[PDB]
């Protein structure tokens, strides 16, 4: 009752902030998208921002889900090339529209950078760190402090997403973001 | 008119200090006015609000923090661009450590100038240096010919995030001791030198 009330606001809200994003949509249009009373989402959601944090939640997983379905899917050999599939697939998934708008563009504003990097890294450390560790065990990266590369490594691709979302020219500052990436990862790695 | 001018000034100033010292949660604008020796009204008419006289001070602290970036890198002797890239990093490290600007910059500025403001002030005191730092090294052959704001802005977010995570560690200590291995290690995977 309770679980799908959430369930409904969670699935509408996602769908029309992804569409015109958090500023132009407000709590009301989303009770009646999810089919429920003010009084009923009011009553599992003190106001605007709680409601966008469960969806920033529900999106994080899918986008994580995404990710490690789609390195999968990459057939990489090797923990390097397994590197570089998850940096690809990072740019492939942030290129979703929806993605874009709830995480790159609305979520630094609602949860501030503290709370953006609390969700980041709540939902990329261990995959980033189960990575690193890898690549490490086959002789492809130097024995090196993981949590540290990890957050710094999340902290770049994060930046090289929001640098992509917000360019000029989306189409060209992907394909040289990815040539910088590709540099970076390269640059990290052993051969 | 000559006093709204060292009004401002001592205002900024003291705030800075205290908020320094204390967070900018823990420093209101009446003990502020009494550090600076001035009336509430000569403060409300320089700053219309705490938060305003706030980004005054984020300014001062942002421009010593790149004086003193600028210092450390021309203090290191570096010869080539690499040695300047290698300077800076540790520069960095070094400056973002002082507690003045962990607490101001990496605690404060973020929650009170929000992500829209802190990042524009932050891209307009980094981005520059980091630019001409990477043309330098591409001129010298020392880096791989590649687009320079994109590498600046993807360096800048790895930088903000080695701040960040050595400010809120439980061993400062080893954070910045093990984050500054792990960037040596990425700049010299990707420097010719
Ligand atoms: O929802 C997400 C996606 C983005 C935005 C917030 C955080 C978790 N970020 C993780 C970005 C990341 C981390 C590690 C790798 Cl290998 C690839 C990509």
């Amino acid at each position: 009752r309770s679980a799908a009330t959430r369930e409904a606001l969670i699935t509408g809200a996602r769908k029309l902030w992804g569409l015109r994003g958090y500023a132009e949509v407000g709590t009301p249009e989303i009770a009646t998208e999810a089919g429920v009373t003010r009084g009923a989402m009011y009553h599992q959601f003190a106001d605007k921002a709680a409601l966008f944090r469960d969806v920033v939640e529900v999106v994080e997983q899918d986008v994580m889900a995404r990710m490690a379905t789609l390195v999968a899917a990459s057939g990489a050999a090797t923990p390097a090339d397994a590197i570089r599939a998850a940096v690809d697939a990072w740019l492939e998934v942030s290129g979703d529209p929806e993605v874009r708008q709830l995480i790159l563009l609305d979520a630094p504003v609602v949860l501030g950078w503290a709370g953006f990097r609390d969700v980041a890294q709540r939902y990329s450390l261990g995959m980033t760190e189960q990575l690193i560790t890898e690549a490490i065990r086959a002789g492809q990266l130097a024995r090196q402090p993981v949590r540290p590369l990890a957050q710094v490594l999340i902290g770049a691709l994060d930046e090289a997403a929001m640098f992509i979302a917000t360019a000029d020219d989306p189409k060209r500052a992907r394909r040289e973001t990815r040539q910088v990436l590709r540099r970076l990862i390269d640059g990290m790695l052993n051969g």
